[PDB]
């Protein structure tokens, strides 16, 4: 009889009291620079979307980072445009600095402040106990800050998130594919990477919301406390998911099917099988067990649930005991 509709359990109409012009993307304007400010030092990456390269501004002799956009839909660089735009100076928020245009090629082109080439993946192996919680607390409150504003990043992952280790910064980037909460809107379910798509992507569930990010944070923290990149490694979408089973077990998944009124793929019923929920210490070993303490567990069962109005919000995140120390320091400060 249809799926059963949800809402965000925090920052649900926060879009709704704010002008239109905020989240109405689709008509924003973009106020063009001058691409004669800059010019291309080294390709720092590629990516399906956008290279990207280490520049110079000429007019001030500042290094910045030029995103070169891929061809794309007119909206969606709007939406990227007025995602950054909406979180600019917010906390661990990447910085837009500039947006130009190729005169030539008419290719758009973002530019932000510089960060240093050196992103959480290559990091996390070299981390201590201390350091994974500080930067988790410092993704949360990215994360805490967008989604107070509306927005959910859909795409939270080690490589789109860069950090200094020598002074201690965190920034989070690549919004391509953020987008404004509103509720009741049903959202494309092809978004995030693989290995980090929650299971409301992967059972076809478009009502979502910032619940998303926190499992995608879950996936994080367990692939660097365990040691084990990626976490669920499925082989495509359908076996994703049957990754997802073998640990959480089948039975809350089809309570959360159950819930939601969700038609489940056929293709489905013949892969998912029966599989029980297991226990966490079934992932500890002696590379990983100085990672591993009874808080950080109890905090990342809280993470990855099946049903997303069960995850633990940015804000109860930062709560968890598993943060006392961090935050302590913090108030050392
Ligand atoms: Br700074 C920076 C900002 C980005 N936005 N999307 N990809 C990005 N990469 C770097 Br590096």
């Amino acid at each position: 009889s249809g799926p059963v509709p949800s809402r965000a359990r925090v920052y649900t109409d926060v879009n709704t009291h704010r002008p239109r012009e905020y989240w109405d993307y689709e008509s924003h304007v973009v106020e063009w620079g001058n691409q004669d400010d800059y010019q291309l030092v080294r390709k720092l990456g590629r990516g399906k979307y956008s290279e990207v390269f280490e520049a110079i501004n000429i007019t001030n002799n500042e290094k910045v980072v030029v995103k070169i956009l891929k061809p794309v839909k007119k909206k969606k660089i709007k939406r990227e445009i007025k995602i950054l735009e909406n979180l600019r100076g917010g906390p661990n928020i990447i910085t837009l600095a500039d947006i130009v245009k190729d005169p030539v090629s008419r290719t758009p082109a973002l530019v932000f402040e510089h960060v240093n080439n050196t992103d959480f993946k290559q990091l996390y192996q070299t981390l201590t106990d201390y350091d994974i919680r500080f930067y988790m607390y410092e993704i949360l409150k990215a994360l805490d800050y967008c989604h107070s504003m509306g927005i959910m990043h859909r795409d939270v992952k080690p490589h789109n998130v860069m950090i200094d280790h020598e002074h201690r910064k965190l920034r989070l980037i690549d919004w391509g594919l953020a987008e404004f909460y509103h509720p009741g809107q049903e959202y494309n379910v092809r978004v995030a990477s693989r290995y980090f798509k929650g299971p409301e992507l992967l059972v076809d569930y478009q009502m979502y919301d910032y619940s998303l990010d926190m499992w995608s944070l879950g996936c994080m923290l367990a692939s660097m406390i365990f040691r084990k990149e990626p976490f669920f490694h499925g082989h495509d979408n359908y076996d994703q998911l049957v990754r997802i089973a073998k640990v959480l077990g089948t039975e809350d998944l089809y309570d959360y099917i159950d819930k939601y009124n969700i038609e489940l793929d056929p293709r489905f019923n013949d892969i998912l099988g029966r599989h029980s929920r297991k226990r966490w210490e079934r992932f500890v070993h002696s590379e990983n067990q100085h990672l591993v303490s009874p808080e950080a567990l109890d905090f990342l069962d809280k993470l990855l649930r099946y049903d997303h109005q069960s995850r633990l919000t940015a804000r109860e995140a930062m709560e968890h005991p598993y943060f006392y120390t961090v935050v302590k320091d913090q108030a050392r400060m």
